[PDB]
């Protein structure tokens, strides 16, 4: 296990942390922690830092934006989202205080980094009511966002997790389509939402663990109650997709998601997803083609045999075909019968192909308009066949490299574990591993990437981590040079072990004197 010192201090636990790379070479990190935001430079060193709390604080900078204060409750900021929206190009932080709201700040060259103009507050003071506000954006309990272009538009597609105290006034409701305003002033009103009805809310709550934007749809990873009328830790893992092309929630879809251990038992609770590319390799063993995007989740069991953590692959192409096969299973023909509708928390129930809370679909009405559970789950099994064991997986991140797909894992203790993505029986491909300083505190759940490395927070610090593994010059014998894989270009130069470029004449990976 590398060591691997800290890169930057954060003074508090890191709440969130997103990157931005931009077009003319420069590039940042955000850290936000308890009441302040920071940005980092490339080199990982600090530019610049704000106060986003406490509210009605003096010194609160993002809160003196909303004028003349004060604004209440008095209370700490906890940064709940931290997201760029590239179209600007701006960061957008919501935090917990001041009624989820959220604040814009432009991105300013300087240098390689970028500096932040003072922040916008995006609430309209005449423009929110306590039962309807269009800039209630972000829940204590929890948020996701993803933002998406549409036109010369920018639409924030927005999860919030929901309780009676969240709700009860100046709510921020469960999913939304929230057009971002061009004057920085708010968000357009009149945005659609779903979100879980009062009568619910009293013992039905939902996670967001994951929120990610590809082809045409946003999708959003969710942890909630099997059922609503069901004990509220019987919980599984759902997948919500939502138009990516039109701001409309007519046709929200979930569909649930089951990983099994199966030499099988479900790991019915998800810790942590990522979604990317896949090189040839797995692709080949997941039968789809060269560089399909795949979302990848890690499964916990939520409570003997079997894994700590499994990881299942979830290629993007297959989900949209189950979703749409889904659907026409609800809408289509001659519908059978006893087809649920579902989403019961949102909606009254229904069976398949009325409306929610009707016996009949009327003729100016149309059974896919309306939101809809898929009725069959989509299982697959751990691509590691239980090999994790004890570990526990908190974080993670994929990475295409030519033919071969890795998964960086992030464990409770404070690691990074590197392996291949292969469908694995005997034993896992280990890349490297890593400690993460010494504290051993679990790696946060949200990964960055800069460059090529990935950035991951344990404790109150950030720490880079190279995405192809340890440098060739680290392999001091031949045997362990020609050890290593095949991606990293390592041969053994006489002496030494290098890239070709360090001993063009005597570079070689074939065998050992
Ligand atoms: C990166 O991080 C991984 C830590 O999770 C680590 O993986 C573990 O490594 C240990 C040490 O090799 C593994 O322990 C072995 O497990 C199997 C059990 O079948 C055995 O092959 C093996 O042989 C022996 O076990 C004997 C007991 O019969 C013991 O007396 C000997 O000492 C001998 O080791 C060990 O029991 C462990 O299972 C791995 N765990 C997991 C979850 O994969 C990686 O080594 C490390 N990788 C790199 C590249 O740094």
């Amino acid at each position: 296990v590398k060591y691997v010192v800290p890169s930057f201090s954060a003074g508090g636990l890191v709440q969130a942390m997103v990157t931005y790379e931009g077009d003319r070479n420069e590039s940042a990190v955000f850290v936000a922690i308890r009441n302040r935001l920071h940005v980092l430079g490339p080199d990982l060193k600090s530019v610049q830092s704000l106060a986003t709390g406490p509210a009605g604080d003096p010194g609160c900078q993002t809160c003196a934006a909303c004028g003349p204060g004060p604004h209440g409750p008095p209370g700490d900021t906890d940064t709940k989202v931290l997201v760029l929206d590239p179209a600007l190009p701006a960061l957008v932080s919501c935090g917990s205080s001041l009624q989820g709201r959220c604040f814009l700040h432009d991105l300013e060259p300087q240098g390689t980094a970028v500096h932040l103009a003072a922040p916008a507050c995006l609430f309209s003071a005449h423009h929110n009511r306590p039962d309807d506000c269009p800039d209630c954006v972000a829940s204590p309990l929890g948020t996701r966002v993803t933002v998406v272009e549409q036109g010369q538009a920018s639409y924030f597609y927005v999860a919030s997790s929901l309780d009676a105290a969240v709700a009860a006034s100046f709510s921020p409701r469960s999913v939304s389509i929230r057009r971002l305003k061009a004057d920085a002033s708010g968000f357009a009103p009149g945005f659609v939402a779903l979100s879980v009805l009062p009568k619910h809310l009293v013992s039905y709550s939902i996670e967001y663990v994951h929120s990610f934007h590809t082809g045409a749809f946003v999708y959003f990873l969710t942890v909630q109650p099997a059922s609503v009328t069901d004990d509220p830790s019987a919980l599984h893992t759902r997948l919500a997709r939502l138009s990516a092309t039109e701001p409309e929630l007519g046709d929200y879809r979930e569909l649930v998601l089951d990983c099994r251990f199966a030499p099988g038992q479900p790991y019915p609770v998800l810790q942590v997803a990522h979604s990317a590319p896949v090189g040839a390799q797995l692709a080949t063993e997941l039968s789809i083609a060269e560089g399909q995007e795949v979302l990848f989740g890690v499964f916990v069991t939520g409570k003997g045999v079997g894994p700590n953590s499994v990881v299942c692959a979830f290629p993007i192409d297959l989900l949209d075909t189950l979703i749409d096969e889904g659907v026409e299973r609800c809408c289509e023909s001659p519908v059978h019968p006893g087809l649920r509708r579902g989403l019961d928390f949102f909606q009254s129930p229904s069976f398949c192909p009325n409306p929610p809370g009707l016996e009949a679909l009327s003729p100016n009405t149309s059974c896919r308009h309306f939101p809809l559970l898929v009725s069959s789950s989509f299982s697959r099994v751990d691509l590691f066949n239980g090999l994790l064991g004890p570990v526990q997986v908190t974080a993670l991140y994929v990475t295409r490299l030519d033919n071969v797909t890795v998964a960086h894992m992030g464990t409770m203790d404070g690691r990074i574990l590197q392996v291949e993505l292969v469908r694995s029986l005997n034993y896992l491909l280990y890349v490297s591993n890593f400690s993460l300083g010494d504290s051993g505190q679990p790696v946060q759940r949200d990964v960055s990437r800069l460059g090529d490395h990935l950035l991951f927070a344990s404790g109150d610090q950030v720490f880079q981590v190279p995405i192809q593994g340890p440098g060739c010059r680290h392999f001091l014998t031949c045997g362990r040079c020609l050890r290593a894989w095949h991606f990293m270009g390592c041969g053994w130069c006489g002496n030494m072990c290098g890239q070709q470029k360090e001993c063009p004449g005597s570079w070689q990976q074939d065998h050992c004197p």
